[PDB]
């Protein structure tokens, strides 16, 4: 059937930039990205694209520039009040520039992205839902060293809490294998528990992310509860900004001139 409805969202991101910032022998560098969404219905676009605009300084010889276009298709299916269904897509490009030898040197490779939506209704104050992420499309003769096509699963349940309170999880769930390969464990199984509490109240919107730690690799690494932090403000409810904070890994090293803070800023509008 087509649905009645029509919305588009539109936002940007970026971190740092030139706007705010103190010193006078040193600087870095901004990735301005931008994200284009389109509701149609059942049928609901989503693309991003990224950029670079660091401050030049006579690096090398030329500037080679880069950029990673990216698609989605999200589809609804539903089913019953309780258990719902869905389709969601995506779409990864990356281009290989070499201008260090000129020769044809140039190769090609895709990426598919596939994972249906999935709903679990147990209760009034339960909210179950899972959905597995798989990739698909390229060989990877170069990349085929890591990983290249696997099949990924990432669940999240939500628990109501409060009135004006909720709470959301996420189980991340990696997974690696070779194309063919005579190997008895070759394939990787790794585990990263990720949940959020999406916290609604008037014009504002804050989302605190929490990681568990203490439960992995040799040194110390993790620590606390609260790691990430999610803002949101809309001073005309369509328009909206959205800041990423984080307070994971230690801080103990020194340069000159790379420098990545764990912060993130970016913006939304709806027509």
């Amino acid at each position: 059937e087509e649905r009645n409805d029509w919305h588009f969202n539109i936002g940007a991101m970026y971190e740092i930039e030139n706007v705010e910032g103190y010193g006078e022998d040193m600087d870095g560098l901004a990735e301005p990205s931008v994200y284009f969404n389109a509701a149609n219905g059942p049928w609901r676009i989503a693309l991003a694209y990224y950029q670079e605009g660091p401050v030049d300084y006579s690096a090398g010889k030329r500037g080679t520039w880069f950029d990673r276009p990216e698609l989605e298709v999200h589809y609804q299916f539903l089913e019953n009040d309780d258990f719902s269904f869905g389709l969601t897509g995506g779409f990864r490009n990356y281009g290989y520039h070499y201008v260090d030898e000129p020769g044809k040197d140039t190769a090609n490779m895709q990426r598919w992205k596939i994972a249906p939506d999935w709903d679990v209704k147990l209760t009034d104050d339960l909210r179950f839902n899972g959905w597995l992420s798989m990739y698909k499309f390229a060989n990877d003769l170069n990349t085929t060293g890591y990983a290249d096509t696997r099949v990924e699963t990432e669940t999240g349940l939500q628990y109501t809490f409060n009135e004006t309170v909720a709470l959301r999880v996420n189980y991340y769930l990696e997974r690696g294998f070779n194309m063919d390969d005579s190997r008895n464990n070759g394939e990787f199984s790794t585990q990263e528990i990720r949940a959020y509490l999406p916290l609604t109240l008037g014009n504002h919107s804050v989302t605190p992310y929490t990681r568990i730690g203490l439960r992995w690799s040799n040194g110390e690494g993790h620590d606390f509860n609260r790691v990430g932090l999610f803002y949101g403000y809309d001073f005309q409810n369509g328009l909206s900004v959205s800041l990423e904070y984080a307070f994971e890994w230690q801080d103990h090293d020194e340069g000159d001139s790379d420098k990545f803070h764990y912060a993130g800023v970016g913006v939304n509008y709806s027509f």
